[PDB]
């Protein structure tokens, strides 16, 4: 269980990730989406360690926790952080220009708290700086994120790269042989071909009939934590859906969830998102860390202009049939006799809640699967 100051900064982080997710949203680039609370909450806490006066402060004030001591933030996100690492990799790296040298004291207070990495890189010989960052992100996550980024723009300053693997292990597991290809429409006309694993059973299930959607929660392993998958009745971009998508609603629509049969059907394979948040992280209140001229990152290193470049936050969701096995011929002979359909073969967003300490692990959708595009084909069966 999470310390009292632990649980306020989890709450806060969990509030940041919906502000940060509504941000991407409205980017027309943007396609995929996934965010770890607490790891975005640890890149600000870097920030506030590393700056000074008014580049620390702004951090402070992004996370809600600047009536609190520095010790107590630093210790309060190691803890959450900590709570994670308990189909799990992670790893942080701050990746500085070559002529720069991170600071003893920095060092020591980070590898401590939020267990950062600390790399120089010389942004002369782009393909060889490239090749270190993609290198070090594909061996955090044992080759499952093999390119975080093909180029990097801001080559002339501090660059936190955060590489994830996340691998949800259901609870009732999905037969290893109930996987065939289905095509997945990104929209109407746009269609991908992706391999989809199948299972029938018992879900807290909700179908809001009149704001057109469903909701169903997944739970994994030991029912420790749960994936909860919100999608529209029909192809549509999620723009609708987000608008109505807030930690109040999310709620309500909790409360109305029922354990029904459920036909569910997700696509199989494995999902690898890239975000620079140096841009939306501006948005929210550090402005002066990601501008060149009013960063004063002197507590990280004592240099003239050293700037926060970029906040790669690369994650690999994999979502696969794995998971704890359930009772076969278990009393379903007349509970899966009409299950409701949720076949998941168009945009949908999902999060994953803890079900104790309540506090959100990740939040995305997923808009583009990794797939080949279809096509002029008109022939029928």
């Amino acid at each position: 269980m999470l310390s009292p100051k632990a649980a306020t900064l989890a709450e806060r982080s969990a509030g940041l990730a919906f502000s940060l997710y509504q941000a991407m949203a409205k980017d027309q680039a943007v396609e995929n989406i996934l965010l770890s609370p607490v790891v975005v909450a640890s890149s600000l806490g870097l920030v506030s360690l590393g700056g000074k006066a008014t580049t620390a402060s702004q951090a402070k004030a992004v996370l809600s926790a600047e009536q609190l001591r520095d010790e107590e933030v630093h210790a309060g996100l190691g803890e959450l952080l900590r709570s994670l690492s308990n189909t799990w990799k992670l790893g942080s790296r701050l990746y500085g220009p070559s002529s720069v040298s991170f600071a003893e004291d920095f060092v020591r207070s980070s590898k401590q708290h939020y267990n950062c990495e600390h790399s120089k890189i010389n942004f002369r010989d782009k393909r060889s700086a490239l090749q270190s960052i993609n290198e070090w992100a594909a061996q955090t996550t044992d080759g499952k994120l093999p390119e975080v980024t093909k180029d990097v723009e801001r080559t002339d300053g501090a660059l936190l790269v955060n590489a994830m693997f996340f691998k949800p292990h259901w609870d009732e597991k999905f037969h290893h042989k109930m996987v065939d290809n289905r095509g997945f429409m990104v929209t109407r006309s746009y269609t991908v071909g992706v391999t989809m694993m199948h299972r029938t059973g018992l879900y807290n299930y909700y179908d809001d009939e009149k704001e057109k959607l469903q909701i169903v929660e997944m739970p994994l392993a030991h029912k420790l934590s749960s994936l909860i998958i919100l999608m529209p009745h029909h192809v549509e971009p999620l723009e609708r859906l987000e608008k109505l998508l807030t930690k109040e609603q999310l709620k309500i629509w909790m409360g109305k969830m029922q354990k029904k049969a459920v036909a569910i059907s997700l696509p199989k394979g494995v999902v690898e998102v890239t975000h620079d948040l140096q841009k939306h992280l501006a948005g929210l209140g550090l402005t002066e860390a990601i501008d060149k001229n009013k960063a004063d990152l002197s507590r990280m290193s004592g240099k003239k202009d050293l700037y926060l470049a970029s906040v790669f936050h690369a994650t690999a969701f994999e979502w696969d049939t794995e998971g704890n096995p359930f009772d076969q011929d278990i009393y379903g002979r007349e509970e899966l006799r009409s299950p409701k359909l949720f076949y998941a073969d168009h945009p949908f967003i999902f999060l994953v809640r803890d079900t104790q300490s309540g506090s959100l692990l990740f939040i995305g959708r997923l808009v583009r699967p990794k797939g080949d595009k279809m096509r002029d084909e008109l022939l029928e069966h």
